[PDB]
């Protein structure tokens, strides 16, 4: 089917973006939890187009600080904890039906699969480093805090509540355990390239590629926006 090949329209990063996306090597599907445009027809559509496009497929989804959204909007740990549970557990049926229709390995980890690969700990070093010592990255990182907080807001409909500094910081712990990824996913799992996927714009790698911190994506690693047109 040439629809399922152009069903999204690729927005690059950067050049080196790409040339990346362009290789085809691989490409990392990132599912965000707690976000209703990742119903089971949209993980089939962006695993048919990435099964048509790309020679690799991996599946990325929420690791343990998922719940960490969720006790800053109001959930007690425990019912937090079971509901980041159901959450993967759903993302994680529909992500293996589109895989295993398309004759594709089962390749779907969460952002918490990596603690004992030196890849993924030392650029989540990296990370907490300049979160704690370079002001400006610590800004930039509690804005996708921010983001990622205020679009749960309206999405459990609490668009009323104030975001404040504890909540942005209980958050932020989110972003930083899944921020390895964003700069060096294809080193952490292996592959020789790799471009993450996703339908917004990340501002803070827009940043990263304009050169304005000491934390940098590998020269292998490139981000993709995934868009729908007509």
């Amino acid at each position: 089917q040439q629809v399922i090949k152009d069903l999204f329209y690729v927005v690059p990063l950067s050049r080196n973006c790409e040339k990346i996306y362009k290789n085809k090597t691989h490409i990392l599907l990132g599912i965000s939890p707690f976000n209703s445009k990742f119903s089971q027809n949209y993980i089939h559509q962006l695993i048919d187009w990435s099964s048509k496009n790309f020679k690799n497929v991996t599946v990325l989804l929420a690791g343990d600080e998922a719940k960490n959204l969720l006790e800053a909007l109001g959930t007690p740990t425990t019912k937090a904890e079971r509901k980041v549970r159901k959450e993967i557990r759903r993302h994680f049926r529909f992500s293996e039906e589109a895989l295993r229709k398309n004759g594709r390995e089962i390749d779907i980890y969460t952002f918490s699969d990596f603690k004992n690969n030196k890849i993924y700990n030392e650029v989540y070093q990296n990370v907490i480093y300049y979160f704690e010592k370079d002001e400006k990255f610590r800004k930039s990182c509690l804005a996708m805090s921010h983001d990622a907080l205020s679009s749960r807001a309206k999405s459990l409909n609490m668009e009323d509540i104030e975001i404040t500094d504890n909540m942005l910081f209980h958050a932020v712990k989110y972003v930083l355990a899944e921020l390895p990824f964003f700069l060096s996913g294809a080193s952490i799992l292996g592959y020789k390239e790799s471009v993450l996927a996703y339908h917004r714009p990340w501002k803070l790698g827009e940043k990263i590629k304009n050169s304005e911190f000491y934390i940098k994506m590998s020269d292998n690693q490139g981000y993709i926006i995934l868009k729908q047109i007509n």
